[PDB]
């Protein structure tokens, strides 16, 4: 019952991790205007659903490792390393631009995190894993677009 | 243009206010326990995409406005007035109980706009109101417990 | 030669499955009174997923070169605790017994997990699953009273 | 009266199945040769037809007052017979040692319906239709004439 | 940096396994016949379709890593290591029987690769370590002796 | 029969070609990238699903005219007069350029087939006749994002 | 070149009578009259699709075969070698004779067309051996007295 | 009146006849890195244009009078010239349509300022449409 | 108006060597067994449903060219060229290779009459031409050597 | 003893059925006129049956162990009553014969059916509920009013 804490806490950054980026994958969709802001809406809109379950995977875990997570605003700022995103009402190549590094984290910290859990719980690794793979492909598909 | 800056605000308030509620619902989705929780669960599921959506009718406004809608972590806490949320791994009582405060406040605020708009925006204004009425009916569900 | 030894690990989770969704049809059968349904919607889905596991975990036995064994004189034989006890009963009573069950399975599990490492990581890959899973349904079950 | 006298049977008869279609599964895992997935498509409609089985004579002891226990204690205990012992082992091997597994089951469904005569009216006939069908399957795994 | 030219390799060379397996695969789709023949066909079109999935998979995944995929047949000359399947217009037996081996092949070698993998890219792993569950299946269910 | 062979030997140069096609398209599909990228894998896929049918009916068609189709990467080389594709990740204003040049041959030799069938089999020059309406056609489509 | 282009005419040729075809297929349905109306809209709605699809198959190929599918009026007006259906509201059967006689002269020069491709263009004649067979029925259709 | 009519809604007839075959026509023709997107937005349009020829068909029909649908009418009754642009590029040919629409919308506006006085009936079938019609210059116009 | 009195006349025949096949392939279905013979199911079926769809195309190829199809008993042993099945309640092999015989006629006299319509008629060639591949196929998927 | 001859009716009754779906499909293949669908329409879903008919009238011959023969000079042979004869003609002359045809089908089934009293189990128990759906399709002729 002692590691079961150190696990549900990297877990629960990383929802929070999601959270933000959920929100923020909506925050572009909304603000993209210019060449085909359409081939990104099809390109953001299923990474949002997909990053939104990746915050309910990552949160039953954490329920079911004996403890509540928390998906709230002032939660998911508490959590928080890095800063709010900053691209407003621009364009795609300046937003695919901006997501790319969003991702730069989420996909590092995943991976510090991953790479932090093999010795505790293995069960939680796979899902930060799993995750990764689409995690990482995305942030492709988000360097494709742009080249 | 100076009056869409104001709707905009306006609609931006109400922006937030949608991104908190549907980021809460889940919240109370993951840490609802007890015996017929997952009736709870349940009434959760059909709100969190009502709501998801409803912010993205209010941040079209926005931008046709010609204005930014902002929904990111900051922008939610930034223009809040409102706590987080204290319940944590509680009871369907629990969350039911406050789960009807924030459905309070959140269409006091919503009651408000409306009203702060009917000079300014009757489009924008037509829109928050259909908001206000399946907002004030989950609540009417939330509240009926036992 | 090398799966010899892991064969062994695969034949006593099978039987572990085995065990299960056998109990598990169990309280499914004795169970009267409150809520009568709510649990069966519960059990039958977790039913099929243990004989899924029973299913997938001999399959990789007879893939590592071995015939599964999964015959009741094969179950008792590798099985470690005494039998499911609470006969007819409440689902607040069962659901109780059957939490403990899962502690024991869950236990195992995860330890036959930290054993593979090592060894054959394919096996485990597919212990991490039904792994997951079924801590899932401890929660989900521990979830059900209070 | 008569209850707890027939009950000694009917479990018996529900541990007959359990038996039964516990060892179908195991079969179907090691079955190998040429014609093998002829056995699997054989199988599985049985098994979960003697599933349903199982359920008919577990019922009918909630029913008719009692417990039927579906573990594996609750069948090494009121085994009348022998484990299934047919290893990783070709068609022509399975299909046979699974003709005389039938043949004492459908030995066992004999006595026992004309054991249950003048006692109970509906049980008798709820059986005979497994009588009828346990039958039916033979006939259909008696053709390992390949 | 460099790790990732190494997994990158790996991944690369697992690919034309998956290339050249599933030509050979339909390959043998066209020539397997005698009794029972059509099981062969029953039995490999899923493969062949999984096979192919997996191809794309290991192939998006380099794309990912920062090198880029070569599905060419001068490609998957330039890195297999085992002459083209053998069996034409043959039997069951004779194809099933060819077809382990080639398998052996996949598998003995799809293993090396995840303990060779274990120290660069878990993420890479967890993609061979799921395909390897599968190969390994169709093996045996080939071993309808 | 003895005319027969020669139908074969065309109908498996055939092969590899189309094999070599869809495993280049494939290729392509892997690699293209840039804003419209997404574009080519749309015009893609159809087409390599497409090819890898004529794959199939060419193959189907020597075996049936009694002769052994070969599908394997030696094979396909030892009757390749072509050269392996040649662009990595690379711009789609680039990728249609280049697989525009594969086509040509492709329809090339296509054409030649067809009439170095026509006093030797109109059955395999009417499927080599369909093939090249939707392979000629696709390059057209590949020569109009140019 | 030297010859598609002579091909390219074969089917632009075909296309305006496709175009002008459906043009006057709806044309019909329109101007149809009387009881058994109905029996005819039938029989028509499935033909102006299937007769369009055909304006395309062959605009399609034109495109692919050098250039310039022409699909406006005045370029109908040209390439025809037909009146223009002058029937208006009138008996089901006072359009189907009609229609009957549209036909014939339509898999009249379907017919020369194709004979004028077995030595010029075989892969487009199979595309005029599609419709061909396809509108043909279509009159014994028509022939339902 | 219907004859004044009939007359109106045949000339509208045939430009939307015209329009179909002219829209097919650079459907056919477009060529480009994202000759797609046209394809992808003549398409819908087509569809609507045949359904409002379709519809001022039958309303021709109602008043007691012939549709003439066939190419013969449509060179004769229109008062404009064969859509000029062949293969060519997607700024091209956007360009030509955007011009062929005012042409059409243009033409519409004026017939409803006619059937005013005559068949508001119609003049409202042609509203609605000259609404649809000036969405489509707009979407249209959208291109850089 | 005689182009079509010998072409059709030719599809009747045609027609006729279907109505034929599908009775004894339906014929066959009802006198294979012995160890499996469900195999024969699985195949002739099938095949079946293909012949008896054969058998209108053609039928009404030539009812659209302007004569009659004779589909009932009468036609199908006038314009027969050969002799019923003779196989009975027997084997799979002794069947399935009796069968292999009946096959061998239909396609030599289908590119028989394939090559009869070379200049003459596309349409009705370019329908044979269709089913002569799904027949010779079959021919071959039969050859359970 | 009258074993042999017993199913010897039903060898006879499989023909008729067969004689039956192949005469539908020819009148099928040749109705015509305003309402000939109207005709199509009803026979499709009859042939169905009539072919199953033939099916289960076999599945019986060959349980008592016995050689079902279903090919064209199979029926000629154990026939009796006229080939069929009527090619593109009117509405109601198919839909005439079509009735005369079924009563001499109708008039043998149940003057088999009662041969078959003190006799076949089953098959007085098939041959009706055959006569039943059969005499039923009969009435659904009768050319409207």
């Amino acid at each position: 019952d002692k590691k079961a804490s150190d696990v549900a806490d990297l877990l629960q950054k990383q929802l929070s991790t999601y959270n933000d980026l959920h929100l923020t994958l909506k925050h572009v969709h909304w603000n993209v205007v210019g060449p085909n802001f359409i081939g990104v809406h099809e390109m953001i809109d299923p990474q949002v659903e997909l990053v939104r379950g990746y915050a309910d995977e990552v949160a039953e875990r954490i329920a079911t490792l004996g403890k509540s997570p928390k998906g709230t605003p002032g939660a998911i700022i508490k959590d928080r390393t890095w800063d709010d995103y900053s691209v407003e009402r621009d364009t795609v190549q300046a937003h695919l631009a901006a997501l790319d590094l969003v991702y730069n984290g989420v996909i590092e910290d995943t991976r510090k995190s991953i790479e932090k859990l093999e010795d505790l719980d293995l069960v939680s690794q796979d899902l930060l894993i799993a995750h990764a793979g689409e995690l990482e492909k995305f942030q492709w598909f988000v360097r494709a677009h742009l080249e």
